[PDB]
RNA sequence: UGAUGGGGUUAGCGCAAGCGAAGCUCUUGAUCGAAGCCCCGGUAAACGGCGGCCGUAACUAUAACGGUCCUAAGGUAGCGA
Protein backbone atom coordinates (compact mmCIF):
# COMPACT_ATOMS: atom_id res chain seq x y z
CA UNK A 1 0.00 0.00 0.00
CA UNK A 2 1.03 3.64 -0.68
CA UNK A 3 0.17 6.66 0.50
CA UNK A 4 1.03 9.76 -0.88
CA UNK A 5 0.57 13.75 -0.93
CA UNK A 6 -0.40 15.90 -3.62
CA UNK A 7 -1.19 19.50 -4.15
CA UNK A 8 -3.41 21.06 -7.36
CA UNK A 9 -2.36 25.08 -7.79
CA UNK A 10 -3.58 27.47 -10.08
CA UNK A 11 0.00 29.31 -8.97
CA UNK A 12 0.25 32.25 -10.51
CA UNK A 13 -2.51 32.16 -12.71
CA UNK A 14 -6.18 34.34 -13.58
CA UNK A 15 -9.66 33.24 -11.82
CA UNK A 16 -9.91 31.15 -14.55
CA UNK A 17 -7.01 29.13 -13.60
CA UNK A 18 -8.89 29.32 -10.15
CA UNK A 19 -12.37 27.76 -11.15
CA UNK A 20 -9.87 24.93 -13.31
CA UNK A 21 -8.28 23.68 -10.42
CA UNK A 22 -11.49 23.13 -8.89
CA UNK A 23 -13.20 21.25 -11.99
CA UNK A 24 -9.88 19.29 -11.83
CA UNK A 25 -10.03 18.60 -8.28
CA UNK A 26 -13.78 17.06 -8.48
CA UNK A 27 -12.81 15.14 -11.68
CA UNK A 28 -9.50 13.71 -9.99
CA UNK A 29 -11.97 12.70 -6.93
CA UNK A 30 -14.09 11.21 -9.26
CA UNK A 31 -11.30 8.91 -10.78
CA UNK A 32 -10.16 8.13 -7.47
CA UNK A 33 -13.24 6.70 -6.07
CA UNK A 34 -12.69 3.97 -9.20
CA UNK A 35 -9.21 3.54 -8.69
CA UNK A 36 -10.13 2.53 -4.92
CA UNK A 37 -7.72 5.34 -3.56
CA UNK A 38 -9.27 6.88 -0.24
CA UNK A 39 -8.92 10.57 -0.92
CA UNK A 40 -8.68 13.37 1.93
CA UNK A 41 -8.22 16.94 1.91
CA UNK A 42 -5.36 18.21 4.00
CA UNK A 43 -5.81 22.17 3.24
CA UNK A 44 -8.48 23.47 0.48
CA UNK A 45 -7.50 27.08 -0.25
CA UNK A 46 -10.40 28.57 -1.30
CA UNK A 47 -9.98 30.95 -4.12
CA UNK A 48 -11.49 34.32 -5.06
CA UNK A 49 -15.01 33.78 -5.55
CA UNK A 50 -17.43 31.14 -5.04
CA UNK A 51 -16.72 27.47 -6.49
CA UNK A 52 -13.12 28.78 -7.35
CA UNK A 53 -10.18 27.03 -4.86
CA UNK A 54 -6.65 28.26 -5.53
CA UNK A 55 -5.12 25.23 -4.37
CA UNK A 56 -5.82 21.60 -2.55
CA UNK A 57 -3.84 19.14 -1.01
CA UNK A 58 -4.70 15.72 -0.84
C1' U B 1 -73.66 -40.73 32.66
C1' G B 2 -72.33 -45.76 31.08
C1' A B 3 -72.92 -47.68 24.82
C1' U B 4 -70.61 -51.00 22.77
C1' G B 5 -66.20 -54.29 23.05
C1' G B 6 -62.85 -57.59 25.64
C1' G B 7 -62.30 -60.58 29.97
C1' G B 8 -63.08 -63.75 35.10
C1' U B 9 -66.84 -67.17 37.14
C1' U B 10 -70.36 -71.52 36.03
C1' A B 11 -75.94 -74.04 35.46
C1' G B 12 -76.33 -76.70 31.24
C1' C B 13 -74.22 -79.39 27.04
C1' G B 14 -70.28 -81.98 25.53
C1' C B 15 -66.16 -89.48 24.73
C1' A B 16 -63.72 -84.31 24.65
C1' A B 17 -61.09 -80.78 23.52
C1' G B 18 -64.08 -77.12 24.20
C1' C B 19 -69.03 -73.93 23.94
C1' G B 20 -71.37 -70.96 27.39
C1' A B 21 -77.45 -69.41 29.59
C1' A B 22 -78.81 -65.87 33.59
C1' G B 23 -76.72 -63.37 37.74
C1' C B 24 -72.43 -61.17 39.82
C1' U B 25 -67.86 -58.96 38.95
C1' C B 26 -62.97 -56.88 36.18
C1' U B 27 -61.73 -53.79 32.32
C1' U B 28 -63.20 -50.52 27.96
C1' G B 29 -65.09 -45.42 27.84
C1' A B 30 -70.12 -44.29 22.65
C1' U B 31 -73.02 -40.01 24.06
C1' C B 32 -73.86 -35.44 27.52
C1' G B 33 -70.80 -31.74 29.69
C1' A B 34 -69.70 -25.09 31.52
C1' A B 35 -65.73 -22.03 32.45
C1' G B 36 -61.00 -21.76 30.81
C1' C B 37 -57.33 -22.18 26.67
C1' C B 38 -56.79 -21.78 21.34
C1' C B 39 -59.88 -18.12 18.37
C1' C B 40 -62.11 -12.81 16.98
C1' G B 41 -61.97 -7.54 18.36
C1' G B 42 -60.91 -3.51 21.98
C1' U B 43 -57.33 -1.16 25.54
C1' A B 44 -50.86 1.89 26.58
C1' A B 45 -52.12 8.62 32.12
C1' A B 46 -52.31 -0.74 31.35
C1' C B 47 -47.08 -3.63 32.04
C1' G B 48 -44.41 -2.03 27.82
C1' G B 49 -41.45 -0.77 22.75
C1' C B 50 -40.41 3.25 19.95
C1' G B 51 -34.77 0.73 13.56
C1' G B 52 -30.29 -0.76 9.59
C1' C B 53 -27.18 -0.27 5.50
C1' C B 54 -25.79 2.56 0.96
C1' G B 55 -25.55 6.73 -2.27
C1' U B 56 -26.63 11.57 -3.09
C1' A B 57 -26.20 19.26 -3.85
C1' A B 58 -21.90 24.52 -10.07
C1' C B 59 -15.99 22.51 -5.23
C1' U B 60 -14.27 20.81 -0.57
C1' A B 61 -17.51 19.58 3.23
C1' U B 62 -22.54 18.14 4.76
C1' A B 63 -26.94 15.74 3.09
C1' A B 64 -32.51 18.76 2.11
C1' C B 65 -33.14 14.03 -1.15
C1' G B 66 -33.22 8.95 -3.00
C1' G B 67 -32.70 2.99 -3.01
C1' U B 68 -34.22 -1.71 0.02
C1' C B 69 -34.11 -4.56 4.52
C1' C B 70 -36.95 -5.23 8.49
C1' U B 71 -40.48 -3.87 12.23
C1' A B 72 -46.36 -3.82 15.83
C1' A B 73 -44.11 1.31 15.34
C1' G B 74 -39.40 3.01 14.39
C1' G B 75 -38.14 8.53 19.79
C1' U B 76 -42.84 13.74 17.96
C1' A B 77 -42.34 18.37 20.67
C1' G B 78 -39.04 19.63 24.14
C1' C B 79 -34.32 19.08 26.34
C1' G B 80 -29.10 17.23 25.43
C1' A B 81 -21.10 16.06 27.97
MG1 LIG C 1 -17.47 16.98 -6.46
MG1 LIG D 1 -54.77 3.94 20.58
MG1 LIG E 1 -36.96 17.15 17.48
MG1 LIG F 1 -17.02 19.72 29.98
Amino acid sequence: MEEKIIQITAGRGPLECQWVVAKVLKTFLQEATQAGISYTILSREEGDANLTVKSVTL
